[PDB]
RNA sequence: GGUACGUACC
RNA sequence: GGUACGUACC
């Protein structure tokens, strides 16, 4: 069950039940849908009873969360008395999205399916006054460059253009912004944490900011906060491991003299070191640019030996190495790639590679992070008859390897513990992804019991339903104070404790400060806006109002300027120079996949297994990557990734991460 | 592929 | 603005 909302939730809906555009702050757990979907039936029950058109749509930045809100919260209640549905770039639907709009009163999408839409691209459209509400979940999104701030944009223009037709009358939505917390921006004063608010309020043009005041006690009951705790590990423990690895980089800087002006296993080394590696290949400088390639192994090691067991550190220079052996190899059906150099790393590694295999096999010097995050699992997973819990970490890498830890050790087994690791979608890691339905199934076992332990990345700290956890772990990571409030969001079971693991020397607890600090300013800040006098707050929200139309319109000329031609350009290999391309040989599929055409290109490459397919093409001088095979229209043809090239000028040699960032459009 | 946001380091 | 890590949307 029955559509109705606790004293607290209408006390924050109140004003939007009354026409006034408003962001709604609810912490995790407060129902914040639930009061979306009053809002809904309430707005478009009183259309119908003026014989008006009434239409809402809920804009979501996740696309599990179009289905998510659909089943818990807008059918149950809407889907007898309106017509509802939920869209997503994911669901091939068979109607346009205009007719989708006269078809449905109630529309869930994200919100890239209504910006699509508003700029057509290919060309009656959609606008944003066919809808009398918009609703905005997770709203401190809508900000900068934003999908949400460009929507609400695109209202801004169309409400500085109405008041030109009054004096000379187009109809603008309702706008309801819904969140835990607004942020501070990256703010260290509470001067530019009340603008980050006015800012935030100024792009959902909010008559108000809105949160519970009346009723916080009957909040405070609703949501439980968990008990905070900072386990530190100073880490004074020898680390032989680090030691030895130290010795191998500084044997391999002495060969190719490339010296550091940073410590090892530190951020500004790699930064170094990847520079290096691209300076060295536009110059035709084998020698340094390999050296530097391994050199950043070699510093992966060490940066992992700080976070997770030194086992792993061993199997990623021991992976590289299995990899260069299976490239440098000449295998059959193939139509010296061994270096000097590749000979020497190589060599320096098999010579080494004894000592550090069973180094890695004596868990006293493996990482004091690894025993206090032990600790801290095996007493609160005996604390409670069905826990759970969640340990967030900072790579996709850290993720898989933590869980291997727990796995490859039957002391948590026995305790109760089965673990399964959680993260992202995308392709641009260097370790692989997990589909949206395979994050979909950890979190549904989540639930069921099935696995009772996630080691996740950001991926599970905003938007997604998870099940109430007993502990939740930050283990070194540390990002903003909405990412914080979220995290300490799902720890909100009966005695739920938040966690933060660190080393001491990384600097991750003085930053967990800092957004302790910030979001303290953040409620500070809200206070003020909330007692601000009306002329006073209107004033300027009006200004940062008037002020980002004018920051997208220096945007679009920063873009403008760059807006080629084929056959000016040459591809090099990276690795050893030798000529490969021309670029009138290169031609585009779909425009985002690039193939090469030169009638005798399979001379120049090779065939190795380790998207389309899983074959990779390596150089046949070297066995450098360039990219995979795959099949188009029943053709074999080669997929070159810009990333292994250097590409010359007829004018001058340079590298791209990317072929958008080339001056130069490609054939279809 | 394209784009966006977050964080650290320059 | 750059490099990397992370996430997301189309
Ligand atoms: N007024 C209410 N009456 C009954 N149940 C409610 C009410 N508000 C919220 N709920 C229930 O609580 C749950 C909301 O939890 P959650 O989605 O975690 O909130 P939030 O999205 O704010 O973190 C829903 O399953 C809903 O059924
Ligand atoms: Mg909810
Ligand atoms: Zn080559």
């Amino acid at each position: 069950g029955d559509l109705t909302l606790r004293d607290y939730q209408m006390e924050v809906a109140k004003p939007a039940l009354n026409g006034e555009n408003i962001i709604i702050c609810l912490p995790t757990g407060s129902g914040k849908t639930r009061v979306a979907v009053y809002i809904t039936k309430d707005h478009l029950d009183k259309k119908r009873k003026a014989s008006e058109q009434g239409k809402v749509i809920v804009l979501v930045n996740k696309v599990p969360l179009v289905e998510q809100h659909l089943r818990k919260e807008f059918n149950p209640f809407l889907k007898h008395w309106y017509q509802v549905i939920g869209l997503s770039g994911d669901s091939e639907l068979k109607i346009s999205f205009p007719e989708v709009v006269k078809r449905y009163d109630v529309i869930i999408c994200t919100a890239q399916i209504l910006e699509n839409s508003l700029l057509n691209a290919t060309e009656e459209s959609v606008r944003l006054s066919d809808f009398s509400l918009i609703i905005i979940d997770q709203c401190h999104h809508t900000q900068k460059e934003g999908v949400y701030n460009n929507i609400m944009r695109r209202y801004l223009k169309e409400k500085i253009k109405n008041r030109k037709q009054a004096k000379e009358l187009i109809p603008q939505p309702q706008i309801l912004g819904l969140t835990a917390s607004p942020g501070v921006g990256g703010a260290r004063s509470n001067s530019k944490a009340e603008e980050h608010i006015l800012k935030i309020c100024a792009n959902l043009d909010a008559c108000r900011i809105m949160t519970v005041k009346e009723h916080a006690s009957q909040l405070k009951n609703q949501v439980k906060e968990p008990f905070k705790k900072t386990v530190i590990a100073d880490d004074k423990r020898r680390d032989p491991f680090r030691e030895r690895i130290i010795e191998i980089m500084q044997d391999i800087q002495k060969y190719c003299q490339l010296y550091p002006k940073s410590e090892f296993g530190s951020q500004p080394y790699e930064q170094w070191v990847i520079r290096e590696e691209r300076r060295a290949a536009k110059e035709e400088k084998r020698k340094e640019r390999v050296c530097a390639e391994h050199l950043k192994k070699y510093n992966d090691a060490l940066q992992i030996n700080d976070t997770i067991r030194m086992v792993d550190a061993y199997n990623h220079l021991n992976n590289f190495y299995k990899e260069l052996k299976r490239r440098k190899t000449a295998e059959s059906d193939d139509d010296s790639k061994q270096d000097e150099t590749d000979e020497f790393l190589m060599r320096l590694f098999h010579a080494k590679k004894k000592q550090l295999k069973e180094l890695a096999r004596k868990p006293e010097y493996d990482n004091e992070k690894l025993m206090k995050l032990r600790n801290t699992l095996m007493e609160e997973f005996t604390k409670t008859e069905e826990p759970r819990g969640i340990i967030f970490t900072k790579t996709r890498q850290s993720a898989l390897a933590l869980y291997h830890w727990i796995m490859d050790n039957p002391k948590f087994e026995e305790v109760g513990i089965k673990a399964h690791f959680l993260i992202g979608a995308g392709h641009n890691s260097e370790t692989k992804p997990m589909t949206q339905n395979e994050q979909r199934e950890v979190i549904d076992k989540f639930r069921g019991g099935s696995i009772n332990l996630l080691i996740a990345t950001t991926v599970a700290e905003e938007g997604l339903d998870i099940k109430e956890c007993n502990i939740v772990i930050r283990y070194g990571l540390v990002t903003n104070e909405i990412a914080m409030v979220q995290a300490r969001g799902r720890a909100r079971a009966d005695e739920s404790t938040y966690a933060l693991v660190a080393s001491s020397g990384s600097g991750a607890v003085e930053r967990e400060d800092v957004n302790i600090f910030r979001e303290n300013m953040m409620y500070k800040a809200i206070r003020r806006v909330q007692e601000m006098p009306p002329e006073e707050y209107l004033n300027k929200i009006q200004d940062f109002q008037l002020q980002s139309i004018v920051e997208k319109q220096m945007k679009a000329k920063r873009d403008q300027r760059k807006t080629k031609n084929p056959s000016l350009i040459t591809f090099l290999c990276k690795n050893c120079h030798k000529l490969i391309c021309s670029g009138e040989d290169i031609q585009v599929i779909e425009n985002m996949h690039h193939v090469s055409v030169k009638k005798d290109f399979q001379h120049l490459y090779h065939k190795r297994e380790n998207y389309q397919t899983n074959v990779e093409i390596i150089c046949k001088d070297c066995g450098q990557v360039w990219g995979n095979m795959m099949v188009y229209r029943g053709l074999d043809l080669p997929c070159l990734k810009i990333r292994n090239f250097v590409v010359a000028f007829e004018d001058t040699k340079e590298i791209f991460k990317k072929w958008g960032e080339l001056p130069i459009i490609f054939p279809d």
